[PDB]
């Protein structure tokens, strides 16, 4: 079984809107997403999530809730991406554009699925329903899912 590398993903989810960022370079460029990246040596996963949110959007938070975990496999890539997904409703500061991301708010009846990773269509609705989840998706390239599993869980 492949080795895995730890990543974070943070969704600022308010009652009528969600904050996403347009990825300007790198992995997932051209897609709207939450904020996140590789966990670094010595930090907890939650602290890595807080750090990435600050670096990519300028925001800080008073509390981060773990809402899901998704493992990604790409054909032809040796490592799995083990993504720990967090949400918060209560941020401090305004979002700012970074080298990585252009933040923008979306109303919750305008979630931009066509410009998001394809797997987000499956798990994002669970997030919105306050349901914790575990997932796994195998991709060929950026657009094609070959296999996936998704489970509602009581504990992430
Ligand atoms: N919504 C969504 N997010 C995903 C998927 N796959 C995936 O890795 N992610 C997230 C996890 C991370 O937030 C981000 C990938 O991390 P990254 O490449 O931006 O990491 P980084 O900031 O450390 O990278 P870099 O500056 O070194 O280029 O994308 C997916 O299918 N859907
Ligand atoms: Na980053
Ligand atoms: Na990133
Ligand atoms: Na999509």
């Amino acid at each position: 079984m492949k080795a895995s590398r730890l990543y974070t993903l943070v969704l600022v989810l308010q009652p009528q809107r969600v904050l996403l960022g347009m990825k300007k370079r790198g992995f997932g460029a051209g897609r709207w997403n939450g904020f996140g990246g590789k966990v670094q040596e010595g930090e907890t996963i939650e602290d890595g999530a807080r750090r990435e949110l600050q670096e990519e959007s300028g925001l800080t938070v008073d509390a981060l809730h773990k809402v899901g975990q998704i493992v990604f496999e790409f054909v032809g890539e040796p490592e799995l991406m083990d993504v720990h997904v967090f949400a918060t409703d209560s941020i401090q500061g305004t979002p700012v554009e970074s080298d990585e991301m252009r933040p923008s708010w979306f109303q919750l009846d305008q979630i931009p699925f066509k410009d998001m990773w394809p797997d987000d269509s499956y798990w994002f609705p669970l997030l919105l329903q306050k349901k914790k989840f575990h997932g796994y998706f195998k991709f060929q390239g950026q657009d094609t899912i070959l296999d996936y599993t998704l489970r509602e869980v009581d504990t992430v």
